[PDB]
């Protein structure tokens, strides 16, 4: 048809594809790639950033009510709550299909109109993915201190950052905020008769500037202004309080109580940022944009001294995934292209069905361009172009081999079975088509990547190709196994039933897992201290852990933040650790440990640790886990319920008990226990008989001890604060507190303490709440075992070995398990439906109904190889492992049609399957040694597709030993019966 | 942002300095100028081609809101419209009557 | 056509609050920016609705 | 060019000139285009909008 | 200024300019099947630039 027409084109075609080349080369350079593909469903946070509200306060009177509101917003899936001291941070995650922006809308449209009596004003978090962390920096200098530094980040490098295109916003951690300080001696406000209210009301009654409009001197108009904003800190002791600020106690510089310290090494104290993307946009031109920005900085903006340089960059992994990647499909075309010399005699030929392979990627390039479809570097890791090519091989084994005039005809007639065995691949891939979410995210581009090349494929097997011009001892031996396969029917029967019982045995029992382990080239660290720290404890803490990392001769910059960053998104307490480290390049190790081996190595390591326990993770993966269900972790177990001290206990023992089973790994009770509070309770009988508010008691405890800023100073365009503040020992302890006074109706100064009655308790350190409930949660991860059989010994023993009820406390399950759950399920769905597609796609091609069953049945003995490989080589059964049974079965029943096509009764079986035993054994030596070389495990963003490639290669060695001896035997079994 | 009798460098340093460090990391932008004077601050932001009009606004208006505002000054978005988007010039005339 | 866009500084009263002045006689700066506020320029006490 | 049935001008006057004397600049301008045949209206805006 | 507009589209052209002169250069290659022909035919482009 169309090959007739092709030959007279062989200038024209030839620019064609040519020219189409350069459109695929383009179509790649247009083509947004990435290394890490985004995970996380859409969420947005809100923040409700309360001055000094205990965890309690800020739970019951600020997050409760916000949760009211928020509770009904269209597209909810989930909506969780950690409300901690200072804090309250309502995590939203919807649904699947709500976009970004509406639900940011839905969302901004609840939290607004709301009361938040404290003047607190409810705000969401910056739009970005958990994958977000793009660029974690330091700003590093060998004479500044942190003061300097940290007015180097606030008005240098935050902002010139967060010009850059893509950036949302930059994350402010450690460093110290400056704030004009008033320290002060109560003794001296009952010294010169002054009310705690009366130097607030003062400091902060006049600081201002005022325009006085326009001012008529004859023709020339003047504007009428006036100054009376303090510029620094002299100016602050001359506020009138003829007693002077500054003859009250003195004025000096200061900071806020701090929010979080970071640590590098061997540094206690420090300050970093990092930067976060917008959503949707590809990191790697983002960080053109930023590293453009950050030498912008270092050669230009910041002081000699002062040198911002990151410990965390994303186009590291980047290159990494690209060099991995770009390796692999190096090696998986040379390796194709070595067995093509090796079989097919001519090299020239051998170049000819060769340049089907950059053609037929150049093609589905110029599609997934046009389609807006990504690149995953990692999924496409796996296409081996033993699939693509083999409508290349087919026609190339046919012309050949007919030859030793008119190439058309025999072309013609190999035309109808690999066009339907093209479609029958393509159709083999519609699963992954199916599946949706997370995995969907992840394998997409690579059945799209391998269609549109089959399409691209047929292009260059026709227009082009044809337009283009040991074995001794292996066809004998061969002939007498087809002779071996005469009668035998019971024996053979025999042999094809084991193996399908062989397959169901080694298939029943095996791990079930969800993805594996996706490799990043660092390790995330979750850390919980004991309950009550000093932020310096705390600091000191991370100092000793952090050194003790640092022991490891892998390791390279080990990353301390303690508590949270200065901008709320994160509800950490000071007993809480996050730690960053970044290891060396994998070859540098001159340990020999693989990175899990070095994983439970530090785990044994911290273990000897004094008051620290350490969860591990990695950084991205950590943030998504965060957002899929609980917490930081593989899986959570929920504990329901409004008492505390019961979920605790309850929660004690689970957590107890699964430390028992051998799957969980890190195990820790999420929120730590409660910490001591001096609890102030105002009592309003002795108000009323010492005539004294309440609200003088609260802003005594609001602004003596807290300092809430009085007023806000203005200098050039950068702005501080001015907070009047108790003096060191002034508050050490509850017996100096009740010693403060405050003023009353009747001209007195009195003591708190005959008024307000002051004990000491424990409280909850933050509150966690899940869809308007109040929970607790087990965090665990799981290391070396399988997820389902985790969950099939331990579950269990929960639900068994663990006491509860009686008033409410129900437990439960959460963590990537239902995520796995949920794919599986949705796999299995679509998984018999293009069975039937298939089967009638094989009713077409033969239409004789027999053939449809053999051939289709012929996906067991494909199984076979998939599930040796998977146990020998120790790897589990998961969404990648199934993407790798999909295609294995793809070119297995392709073989199948191939072979059946072709095929004195039994004569014509041995004879027919001979003829064609050269184009099956070659498509599957060409399959296998395809993605051979792509399980090959070293690399970054190496595994993906190594176990996909491992069931490929395993899976087609033992379909391809089945189906040159069983298949014949079963059809001679049936056409002759 | 409007605000009477207040100098120019008063408009720059309380009003338009924050104003604009609130509205920077805005999504999809491409440039933003801004001019402060007696009796206002003017800021205006120009975005990256391809942006949607009513999502770019309420991008502005997602940052504007929940600032300073030092002398009970509210940022406004001016009229949506295009600088070839004034149709109409008008006066109001009549012999008998004044300004008022 | 070539200006300089903004045009040259236009003439100011400056009034600047002393503070130790404002110490010696007592006076908050508070006073005197409103004195120069609703005073001299004027701000609207209040909204009247017909 | 694209030319429409229009002429459009941008004029800078003294620094911190009075908005009255600003005022009879406009109308010293208006007055003094006037005085060409070809324009049908001279609308002077000084200052800005409200 | 102005020219920002100016100096993106003069290079805009500047990019699919020589795309299409070699998309031309297929097609009339596509015809005539001669290659002499087609250059002597596209180079009937600047006789029109004149
Ligand atoms: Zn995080
Ligand atoms: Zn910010």
């Amino acid at each position: 048809r169309l090959v007739t027409l092709c030959f007279n084109r062989r200038g024209i075609v030839a620019l064609v594809f040519a020219m189409v080349a350069l459109y695929g080369w383009y179509a790649w350079k247009q083509l947004p790639l990435e290394a890490y593909p985004d995970i996380a469903d859409t969420t947005s946070q809100v923040v409700t950033q309360v001055n000094g509200l205990a965890a309690e306060e800020v739970e019951q009177q600020i997050t409760i009510p916000l949760e009211r509101e928020i509770m009904g917003v269209p597209g909810m899936h989930v909506m969780r709550s950690k409300s901690t001291f200072g804090l309250s941070l309502i995590t939203v995650v919807f649904k699947d299909g709500a976009e970004d922006y509406w639900s940011r809308q839905r969302l901004q449209e609840r939290i607004n109109g709301v009361s938040l009596p404290y003047g607190a004003q409810p705000s969401l978090d910056p739009l970005t993915s958990p994958i977000g962390e793009i660029y974690r920096y330091t700003l590093v200098s060998k004479t500044r201190d942190l003061r300097e530094l940290s007015e180097l980040q606030f008005w240098k490098v935050i902002p010139r950052l967060k010009q850059v295109a893509g950036v949302v916003d930059v994350a402010n951690f450690g460093g110290l905020t400056t704030q004009f300080m008033l320290e002060f001696d109560p003794v001296m406000l009952s010294k010169y008769n002054i009310s705690l209210n009366q130097i607030t009301q003062a400091i902060s009654e006049n600081n201002a500037n005022a325009g006085g409009s326009i001012l008529n001197r004859g023709e020339q108009g003047l504007v009428v202004r006036g100054v009376g904003l303090i510029r620094n800190l002299d100016d602050l002791g001359n506020i009138v309080v003829p007693v002077l600020v500054k003859d009250l106690g003195r004025v000096v510089l200061g900071n806020p109580q701090r929010h979080g310290i970071l640590g590098m090494d061997r540094n206690p104290d420090t300050i970093q940022g990092i930067t976060l993307l917008l959503k949707n946009e590809n990191p790697s031109v983002v960080m053109e944009g930023v590293h453009a920005a950050v030498r912008d900085l270092n050669d230009n903006i910041l002081p000699k001294d002062v040198k911002v340089v990151p410990y965390i960059d994303r186009s590291n992994l980047v290159d990494a995934t690209v060099h991995t990647v770009g390796k692999t499909l190096m090696e998986g075309m040379f390796l194709v292209s070595l067995v093509l010399l090796l079989f097919l005699g001519s090299p020239r030929a051998a170049i000819i069905v060769a340049v089907t392979i950059p053609l037929s990627l150049l093609m589905a390039f110029i599609l997934m361009h046009h389609f807006k479809i990504p690149a995953n570097l990692l999924s496409l890791g796996a296409i081996d172009f033993g699939i693509i090519v083999d409508g290349a091989i087919v026609v190339m084994e046919n012309i050949l081999r007919r030859r030793e005039r008119d190439i058309m005809q025999s072309v013609l007639q190999v035309a109808r079975p690999i066009f339907f065995g093209m479609i029958v691949i393509i159709t083999a891939y519609l699963p992954l088509f199916a599946f949706q979410r997370i995995e969907y995210k992840l394998f997409s581009p690579m059945a799209f990547a391998v269609g549109f090349a089959l399409f691209g494929a047929l292009l260059v097997a026709l227009l082009l190709i044809p337009g283009l011009a040991a074995l001794v001892w292996l066809a004998p031996r061969y002939e007498s196994v087809l002779n071996r396969l005469v009668g035998s029917t019971r024996t053979a029967i025999g042999i094809a039933v084991a193996t399908l019982v062989g397959v169901m045995i080694l298939g029943a029992t095996i791990g079930r897992d969800f993805l594996p382990y996706l490799d990043e080239g660092s390790i995330w660290l979750q850390v919980t201290l004991p309950p009550g720290i000093s932020l310096e404890k705390a600091g000191q803490m991370a100092d000793n852990l952090r050194a003790a990392t640092m022991e490891f001769p892998e390791v390279e910059h080990v990353v301390t933040q303690v508590g949270r960053n200065d901008e709320g998104t994160d509800p950490f307490s000071p007993s809480h650790i996050e730690t960053a480290v970044t290891l060396h390049p994998y070859s540098t190790w001159t340990s020999g440990r693989d990175k899990q081996q070095l994983i439970e190595a530090m785990a044994t390591r911290f273990r000897d640790l004094p008051g620290t326990q350490v969860g591990f993770s990695q950084p991205m993966i950590d943030g998504v886990l965060d957002k899929l269900a609980g917490a930081h972790s593989d899986l959570v177990v929920k504990v329901y319920g409004n008492d505390f001290a019961e979920t605790r206990q309850v929660a004690t023992a689970i957590t107890r008990l699964l430390k028992t089973v051998p799957g969980a790994q890190d195990v820790i009770i999420d929120q730590e226990p409660p910490l001591p509070q001096v609890r102030i309770d105002v009592d309003r009988a002795a108000a009323a008989r010492l005539g004294i508010n309440v609200a003088d008691v609260m802003a005594l405890i609001q602004t003596g001890i807290g300092g809430s800023p009085v007023t806000q100073v203005f200098v050039e365009d950068r702005s501080y604060n001015v907070v009047a503040r108790f003096i060191g020992s002034s508050r050490n302890d509850p017996e100096a507190i009740g010693n403060l006074t405050l003023t009353a109706a009747n001209g007195a100064h009195v003591a708190l303490a005959q008024v307000a009655h002051i004990r000491l308790a424990e409280g909850e350190t933050t509150i966690t709440r899940e869809m308007n409930k109040r929970h607790l949660t087990v965090r665990l991860n799981l290391r070396g075992r399988d997820l389902s059989t985790f969950l099939e010994e331990a579950r269990m023993r929960i639900d068994k070995e663990v006491p509860y009820d009686r008033t409410h406390i129900q437990v439960a399950w959460g963590g990537q398990f239902e995520n796995q759950q949920r794919a599986q399920a949705r796999l299995a769905v679509i998984l018999p439906m293009v069975l039937a597609l298939m089967f009638v796609l094989l009713f077409g091609e033969f239409k004789n109904l027999r053939q449809p069953a053999l051939i289709l049945m012929a996906v067991p003995l494909a199984t076979l190889g998939g599930l040796v490989a998977l146990h020998l080589r120790g790897m589990t059964l998961n969404v990648s492992s199934a993407v790798g049974f999909i295609a294995l079965f793809g070119v297995a029943v392709l073989n199948a049609i191939i072979m059946i096509a072709n095929l004195s009764l039994k004569e014509a079986v041995v004879r027919g399957a001979g003829e064609r035993m050269r184009p099956v054994l070659m498509t599957a030596t060409v399959a296998a040694l395809g993605l051979i070389p792509a399980a090959l495990a070293h690399g970054l963003g190496s595994d993906v597709q190594r176990p996909l490639a491992t069931v490929v290669v395993g899976g087609l060695i033992t379909a391809t030993a089945l189906t040159l001896v069983l298949l014949p035997a079963l059809y001679y079994l049936i056409e002759t019966r």
